[PDB]
């Protein structure tokens, strides 16, 4: 199983792409943070869905929390402290 | 207790969603600002009600002020300086 | 003393509400502009009265000019350049 | 010298009021358009008089043309394209 | 055959340029690491393309993996541990 | 003819300066290495230009290769093995 994570770092226009050997059905914030060099201090937002608002960027801070995905892809924005 | 805050940053079309572990009955602007990386300099507006105008976006600048909410959800627009 | 200003931005349906700590008897366009993030370039119109026409939207461009109000409330429309 | 211009925008019931620092004896369509944010594309009509019809709304398209007025007041209807 | 590799080291503004005597069609991460003094501990990202996102910086960790290139040039960012 | 070579040794902040009695138009990596006490094992990078990237640090490993210079000055970074 493999998940592609496309992530943006602060205001940088060019996104980063990492492939994590965990299937998207199981992938957690901790799995993502494990592949980042400096996971600390940042807030993590993920492309997700809200009933009223449609597409939103949802903050997830718990390493055990599952990440939202579409067709095996997670899209994230990092905001550094 | 938990409050969902859906917020817009300036003219960005896609909203952000954060969950704050304070019940909506007690949630304050300071509680919201505490979860933002850079709370300073911005003005904060919240979906609210006016007697004559109905739905409005109400500016709240005092950290001790309670935020308007509906069914545990706050909707906010941030305008940066 | 406090004045409530309900204002519309261009064609946006949902109005904004700000409370300004100046009594309505003294409030000026400059007082209003001081609480806007980007006061420049816009024209400001205020709910007012004309002898022949009744309710009108009156343009006020001078920061020292007093704003028309009713029961401590000013209603304004902003038109951006 | 000052001219008051009361103008209606398409079918909007509430008129707008602007004061232009040109005396009514000299005021031209261009003077009026100079104070509008988006003068283009619209047709401009002004309260005027016809010999047979009495009060009419007269179209004026030339910026150098003088505007009809009564006691320092011009009344106009704008029709957008 | 020769490949030019332009690489950035952490946050250093000035890039480094190395020429590797392997044609770009065959060049692998291991070929690049072989010319670095201290290849260990770092993560390696390469200018690449994603179907939805366009230009991205793609992490490649396997020495046997081919590097993306354009006209014989590879562009890389190194992030140290 | 004389070339000034300003060089940095690994992470040492303070650069070294040597003057080599060869004109900059002809100076080669071998000429530089001849004035170093321990030229072996190190990689040598030189301030240079790339069409797309502008200023870069270009690795040169061949003793017969000419060094890039500006106004008779070469700037180099050494990385030890």
């Amino acid at each position: 199983g493999e998940t592609k994570v496309i992530y943006h770092l602060d205001e940088e226009e060019t996104p980063w792409l990492v492939k994590i050997p965990v299937p998207a059905e199981r992938i957690t914030l901790g799995d993502f943070k494990s592949v980042l060099q400096r996971p600390a201090g940042a807030k993590y937002f993920f492309k997700s869905m809200d009933q009223d608002f449609g597409v939103v960027k949802e903050e997830i801070s718990d390493d055990n929390a599952r990440l939202p995905s579409f067709n095996g892809r997670v899209v994230s924005w990092l905001v550094s402290s």
